[PDB]
């Protein structure tokens, strides 16, 4: 009773009612080239989720389907195998092997070629394998019964490793992530099912940026379902508005309500036979605007809504016109492709093309409907994404170049003089990005300088910049790098020992976070051992772990971070690096660094002594930030520090060792703790005043309270 | 999918040059396996030509009947229909002759190889009888039986017809080139 279970995709696709497949023409021409074999004929779609190894399955059987499939496989037919078949059909420990025996019965005696197929390979033997069909396929595997089988190719690595027999009976065959041109097509493809599905429209842009929003900001789903679900949720996102629009119905009916009890108000009162508000004539020119108005905003709504209803039917129609008329063409029945096929034409093109003319246009907009219904590129996708990952306007802002173009301009704001580092940043970035760079590795920087000197500072501050969040950041406690390095470091601890859900701390986070930056604190201090594995890493961003999983990175930015150079920064020979100390910190490098290891950092990147000049701007700015950043709006500063406040800092929390680190530091507790008290006071209620009373910070600021 | 010897020759040499760690009496047949599926489903539609040609007549075959029918299927805006039909006939012309000297040289192929089977099946029990000394059953199995097929073989074989170009005159060849391919 397999036939309870498998299900006959062959006859599905023969009845449609399959997502059309798009963009996998080679992976679908592979499959069915290794079902062609002779010998070594059962193939696995091995990759990620996502991304249409389902669809390749279909694929073929939409090739078999249409009779574009060589003989051999041509009459074939396409069963989904599932676990469903094995343990639900079973709920015995041996009946697993029945219902499995059932198959290999009923399909190798019967309907000369059949393919059978697994989207989970691993999900056979499973742990402790219990022959979980992975035995009784291999005993009758010489006796055709081809199948597909497919999985993650990090698990396809451990299976092999785990199985080893299947692998002289199956091929895989590697599938990726498609690009984002691929996915837009793909998008454009099944932009119909959605259209549908949801009666929305959309908008060419918006698939296009659905693609390009799942790259930024759905890193770790992959593209081409992330994409869908982008467009998916988007649309259903119109959706409920469309079919709902509260918001403005039910808020002008109580505006309504509410103007009427004024006009009553105002008709019988003292002032009624008055000069004074003898305004009321206006106030009942709202109420008649109202009363005239709202059914026509229920009204008007809903026709916008029938427009796009039909329109909707129009492209649903035909949709479903050339699914039967290309299922007729596929029959051979051309009588009915000329008649229907035909029919097609002129009835959804005459009757969608009117349809769109009924959300028509206005003469200062295209589409007259005010309710969209639609996908809006930025105002729908992007503020779903929105809505899904945070920072809306900056989100919706990002344009790649905008943020090139004058990102030393507003780094150089939250980050003061070592201007140098920050175009040399900026520029090695710009390689990255518009592809000037070899893709194989993102740039990368050493940076050189004292604690307190912004080198992490920045480096945040750019991921903050490039990815709209300075907690972007992965950080590396390079100390800790030791000879036994694997375990909760990238590496991991290698597969075979316990441990499997290993260095989660950089394995994953970057799997989570691909548009990132990646810093080493004190790399200098990594284990020569681990900066070769850094090294390996630190270019050719396709990075694998110890568990054989690979993690694949390109896109971050690896910053080192070391005080190697710091003796000659210590020189403090004025605030600007100068010529030989730059070259004492170089040989620095060059002694604890094989130049091998250097030559892959796009730049070594020496910070300036911030000095006082600088910090005569940082505290400021840090002040304010820390405002700003501290609250919205129920508490609102002066922050006026007045120059003895700036002096103090500067003087007493400055450090020529430990640089802004004290100032930051300093300036929260002097100014949280007249805060807190004044707070305390409770005198205390809105705006701002502050100012300063005159051993180290003897003074303490002291502001009002 | 016929073969040109020549291919076996570069397969070897191929499998051993560059799939490093796959060992030559499979690895080479890997290649061949592959190679040969490659061909088999290079050629779709029977052999390659073929195939190619045949998805220009069928987009061509549904766009004319659809044309056939129209509001418009007597203006020669769609009326053209007769011209893209002279490509369908011009095609279907062609691909006749391919797909027929395909068909007819697969089934002598397909003679051939069960031709061959049978010669094997015939000497394998023919050499039981005469390790028996059992000459009755080894002359049954030799005596007509053995004429028959390699006299069907050598038919074959000649009907299908070899050139310099390729390891079948006709078509069962799918123009598989030894190192292109
Ligand atoms: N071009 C495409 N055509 C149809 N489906 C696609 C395409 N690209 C990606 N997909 C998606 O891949 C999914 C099915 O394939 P896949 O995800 O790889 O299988 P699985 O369901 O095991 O994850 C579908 O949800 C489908 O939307
Ligand atoms: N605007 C700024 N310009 C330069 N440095 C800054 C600025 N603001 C803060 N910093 C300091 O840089 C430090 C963080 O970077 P870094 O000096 O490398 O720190 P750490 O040595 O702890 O890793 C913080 O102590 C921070 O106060």
């Amino acid at each position: 009773y397999l036939s309870k279970y498998a299900i006959d995709m062959t006859e599905q696709a023969r009845q449609g009612k399959l997502d059309p497949v798009i963009g996998r023409e080679e992976e679908i021409r592979s499959t069915i080239r290794v079902l062609a074999r002779r010998i070594k004929s059962n193939p696995c779609l091995i990759g990620e989720p996502g991304i249409g190894k389902t669809a390749i399955i279909e694929g073929v059987a939409q090739r078999i389907i249409d009779d574009d499939v060589p003989t051999i496989l041509q009459g074939a037919k396409l069963f989904s195998l599932d676990l469903a078949a094995l343990t639900a059909g079973a709920k015995y420990k041996g009946d697993f092997e029945e219902r499995f025996k059932g198959v290999l019965k009923e399909i190798e005696e019967s309907k000369t070629l059949i393919v059978l197929f697994i989207d989970e390979i691993h999900m056979l033997m499973g742990n402790g394998k219990d022959d979980a069909a992975n035995i009784l396929k291999p005993a009758l595997s010489r006796g055709q019964l081809k199948v597909i089988g497919a999985t993650t190719n990090n698990e396809y690595r451990s299976i092999v490793e785990k199985d080893g027999a299947f692998e002289r009976r199956f091929q895989k065959i590697e599938v990726a992530e498609p690009s984002v041109r691929q996915t837009v097509a793909i998008l454009r493809g099944l932009q119909p099912k959605y259209e549908i599905h949801h009666g929305v429209r959309i908008l060419d842009s918006a698939l296009v940026t659905a693609a390009q929003l799942a790259k930024r900001y759905l890193p770790y789903r992959r593209l081409p379902d992330s994409a869908l679900d982008l467009v998916d949720i988007s649309c259903a996102g119109v959706a409920v508005a469309r079919d709902s629009k509260p918001e403005e119905l039910d808020s002008k009916e109580r505006q309504l309500q509410l103007i009427q009890v004024e006009i009553k108000a105002l008709e019988r009162d003292e002032d009624a036979d008055s000069t004074t508000k003898d305004r009321l004539k206006l106030a009942r020119q709202k109420e008649a605007s109202l009363q005239e108005e709202l059914e026509p905003l229920r009204q008007r709504y809903n026709e916008e809504k029938h427009g796009h209803e039909e329109l909707t039917q129009a492209k649903k129609k035909l949709d479903e016109l050339e699914n039967k008329a290309l299922d007729a063409e596929r029959r051979y029945d051309t009588a009915t492709a000329a008649d229907l096929r035909y029919f097609a034409i002129p009835d959804i093109k005459k009757q969608i093309e009117k349809l769109e003319d009924q959300v028509a246009e206005e003469e200062r907009r295209a589409g007259a409907n005010s309710m969209i219904q639609n996908v809006v590129d930025s105002d729908t996708i992007s503020e779903t994404a929105a809505r899904l990952t945070g920072i809306p306007v900056k989100k919706l802002s990002e344009s790649e170049n905008e943020k090139l173009i004058h990102m030393e301009r507003d780094l150089s704001s939250e980050v003061v003089g070592q201007m140098d580092a920050i175009k040399a940043v900026s520029n090695a970035v710009r390689l990255s990005r518009s592809g000037l760079a070899n893709p194989r590795q993102p740039a990368s920087f050493l940076f050189l300088g004292l604690s307190g000197s912004g080198k992490t500072e920045l480096a945040k501050k750019v991921a903050g910049f490039l990815f709209n969040d300075e907690d972007m950041m992965i950080r590396v406690d390079c100390s800790e790098l030791s000879e036994k390095y694997a375990v909760s470091k990238l590496l991991g601890t290698t597969a075979g020992y316990v441990g499997y859900d290993e260095g989660g701390f950089l394995t994953n986070q970057l799997q989570y976070k691909p548009y990132s930056v990646l810093l080493f604190d004190e790399v200098e201090k990594a284990h020569p051992d681990v900066l070769t594995v850094m090294l390996q890493m630190l270019d050719d961003g396709r990075i694998t772990s110890g568990q054989g999983k690979t993690i694949d990175c390109s896109n971050c930015i690896v910053i080192m971070t070391s005080n190697l150079g710091a003796e000659f920064i210590n020189s403090q020979q004025g605030s600007k690096i100068q010529e030989s100390t730059k070259n004492l910190v170089m040989g620095a490098v060059r002694q604890h660094f094989r130049p091998e290891f250097l030559n892959r950092i796009s730049s070594i990147v020496i910070f300036n002594k911030l000095s006082r000049k600088a910090i005569h701007k940082i505290v400021d700015i840090r002040l304010k930030e820390i405002e700003e950043r501290f609250e919205q709006n129920d508490k609102h500063y002066k922050l006026n520090l007045t120059q003895e406040a700036k002096d103090f800092l500067a003087k007493y929390g400055y450090s020529d060792d430990m640089g802004a680190r004290p100032l930051n530091r300093l300036i929260q507790n002097e100014i949280l703790n007249k805060l807190a008290l004044r707070i305390l006071k409770n005198e205390i209620k809105d705006k701002e005043t502050v100012n300063v009373v005159l051993e180290a910070e003897e003074c303490l600021e002291v502001l009002p309270n």
